[PDB]
């Protein structure tokens, strides 16, 4: 399997993203014993001004950048905040789940 | 939006799944403090078995199935369980966490 290299955007990559960054909404935080999250809403038209290879081809979504890619789209947070996905399983395995009395 | 139809398997269709039927793995039982938890690894050759209106075209994994048809397709396990489905944020939403001090 052969996956992306990070990479920085270009200050004309940049500059395309301007009219969308104030528009970015950063949710309220929360938490549970170890970790605190928040998820970030980016417009949608912002989608299609990011560079195709920032995009997973496979699940359709943002692969996971690091801090100074994310950063550098224009995404401002305090610091200590690194991206994350969630995983789904593939089409063979299927999950059950029944409450406990 | 349309969505399909539970439906239940024809004589011809579960006689189909034969095969397969044997090799089907149940996971050990995992939990946290209201549910019960397990995952299910169908063969992936009986996928191909499995009719298409059983598959979620937008997701291409299988559809929330009701017992009924979970247990049509030949897998036993006790009462209670509830087929469930990992929720992936659309493309423009991003998530992210950070270590709690
Ligand atoms: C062991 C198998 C793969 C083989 C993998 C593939 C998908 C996985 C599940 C989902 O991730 C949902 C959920 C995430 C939680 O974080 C932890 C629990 C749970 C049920 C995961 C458990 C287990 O890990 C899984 C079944
Ligand atoms: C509110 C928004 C949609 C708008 C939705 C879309 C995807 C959602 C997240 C994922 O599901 C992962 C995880 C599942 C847990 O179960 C609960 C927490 C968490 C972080 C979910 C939280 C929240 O729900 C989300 C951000």
């Amino acid at each position: 399997s052969k996956s992306g290299v990070p990479r920085l955007l270009t200050a004309s990559e940049r500059e395309r993203l301007e009219p969308f960054i104030d528009q970015i909404h950063y949710s309220p935080r929360y938490a549970d014993d170890e970790y605190e999250y928040r998820h970030v809403m980016l417009p949608k038209a912002m989608l299609k001004a990011i560079p195709t290879d920032y995009f997973n081809p496979e699940t359709g979504t943002l692969r996971i950048l690091q801090e100074e890619e994310w950063r550098g789209l224009g995404i401002t947070q305090s610091l200590g905040w690194e991206m994350y996905e969630v995983h789904v399983p593939e089409p063979h395995i299927l999950l059950f789940k029944r409450e406990k009395d």
